[PDB]
């Protein structure tokens, strides 16, 4: 059956000829084709041309869920939940045992218009984590610091005790890595279990930038920036700040991207002798030893429109994928040629995991189509194949020590709610990051301001976003 798709990732359409989807045709009888061309790039623009024609395509991808979710309300995708109980016994199994992946489905108006691309959440959440030099620990005398305190201690030991060896003040205790305000006060405020967003606490979504520990994170963070603990540069550096301070030998400690960080030991080890930045928990306040620093459990996703003329058969598509063998091929591409199986598991080959061009294993994954962004259900397995050494220890020490706190999931809106939410959310923030830059900074006393602060957040709406944050949680 020649099925109609709307379907682009990364700025290029599905190419049914790829390996990937020639072995989905070859399993399903399905055989896509897609209304999108090779020529575009821009799938915002295809997506909204495409939505122009009398009739959409019995597939609809993209990757923005709640376009597809308000496309379903206007009746342009039909509802799953009937036909996913009556005839896909692979998704209605997964939401049975994944009731998390389950809520990322249904809609506001409580029925399924998509399948989303799910990562594969609760096998590695792991995205950001704390990394402190080793090196400087020990010729410092010092013990991994387990406390906010504690690690206080040991940034002024770094700024102060010449840890690089030149003779000069010249050591960043504590930096980050960001291009906006948002991402700086991300990875500054989390060392002290507060939130520069929306999160859950006891079933409830709050705001972070109203609450109490972030009172506590701002006035302790301009304490620490006026001792020189914290990046002088830290609102001014870019996304070159951990390369700049990690390779000449400054920075002591930071909060980033778990696999990335993990990489600079093997760079910098020829250069700086003993260097060793090293992974660690996340610090203790008050008994609290969590970081809210989280993947996230899906982007994008796919429907059948109201135009298909055998949607039960489609349904059978999407459940495809979410089979042993359908996630498999999404996975990791084809046995044979992608990977073979070791003791029944993928182990890839050397195709992927030594191309002699440069590329990387997942570049090489995708030109056989595997990972595209449809609606299926990504396996930690296939990143575990390439990953670093060092990035799997980090995943697994974080995950074995279960640190992580899930994220708040993307909420569903109608759409008028979501107009009201996001101009309170967008005028929020910007009081937010002016007021925390400052403060941060050493300006005016965030105890006599606190308070007017709240009341300016208020005024702005505060208390009607809570209340749609809470119907929608
Ligand atoms: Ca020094």
């Amino acid at each position: 059956k020649e099925t109609t798709i709307f379907a682009m990732h990364l700025g290029k359409a599905l190419d049914p000829n790829l390996p990937v989807f020639v072995k989905a045709e070859k399993d399903t009888n399905i055989k896509l084709v897609n209304v999108a061309s090779q020529n575009q790039t821009d799938q915002i623009q295809a997506y909204n041309l495409m939505l122009t024609e009398g009739k959409l395509p019995d597939i609809v991808s993209y990757e923005l869920s709640a376009d597809l979710e308000n496309l379903g309300i206007e009746g342009g995708l039909i509802p799953l939940e009937d036909l996913i109980n009556q005839h896909a016994p692979n998704l209605k199994k997964f939401f049975e045992e994944n009731p998390r992946y389950k809520k990322d489905a249904v809609a506001v108006d409580g029925h399924i218009y998509m399948i989303p691309n799910y990562y594969d959440y609760f096998n590695i959440k792991v995205s950001q984590g704390y990394f402190i030099r080793q090196d400087w620990l020990e010729k410092l005398g010092l013990k991994e610091p387990r406390t906010v305190d504690e690690l206080y201690t040991t940034l002024k030991a770094f700024r102060e005790k010449d840890p690089n060896g030149n003779g000069k003040k010249d050591e960043v205790p504590f930096f980050v890595r960001a291009n906006n305000v948002r991402k700086v006060l991300t990875s500054l405020v989390d060392l002290f279990k507060a939130s520069p967003i929306w999160y859950e606490e006891n079933g409830m979504v709050k705001y972070g930038p109203a609450q109490k520990e972030f009172k506590h994170a701002i006035k302790e963070l301009s304490k620490w920036y006026k001792e020189g603990l914290i990046d002088e540069e830290i609102f001014t550096r870019g996304l070159e700040s951990r390369d700049y301070l990690l390779s000449n030998n400054l920075g002591g400690a930071t909060d980033d991207w778990i696999a990335s960080t993990s990489s600079y030991n093997r760079n910098l080890a020829d250069k700086i002798p003993g260097f060793n930045l090293k992974l660690v928990l996340p610090y203790e306040l008050n008994g609290n030893a969590k970081t809210r620093h989280a993947r996230t459990t899906y982007l994008g996703g796919w429907g059948i429109s109201k135009d298909a003329k055998d949607p039960v058969s489609l349904i059978k598509y999407f459940d495809y994928w979410y089979s042993v063998e359908g996630r498999r091929l999404w996975n990791f591409g084809i046995e044979g040629s992608e990977y073979t199986l070791v003791d029944g598991k993928p182990v890839f080959t050397d195709k992927v995991l030594k191309n002699p061009d440069g590329k990387t294993p997942l570049a090489v994954l995708r030109e056989v189509g595997a990972q595209y962004r449809l609606g299926a259900f990504q396996d930690a397995q296939y990143e575990l194949g390439w990953a670093s050494e060092s990035a799997k220890a980090g995943y697994k020490y974080y995950m074995d020590n279960d640190v992580v706190l899930d994220e708040l999931p993307i909420l569903k809106y109608t759409k008028e709610k979501s107009k009201e939410f996001v101009s309170i959310d967008t005028a929020m923030r910007a009081v937010v990051e002016e007021k925390a830059q400052q403060w941060i900074l050493g300006s005016g006393d965030i105890d006599k301001e606190w308070d007017a602060y709240i009341k300016r957040l208020e005024n702005l709406g505060l208390s009607k976003a809570e209340q749609i944050q809470n119907e929608a949680f």
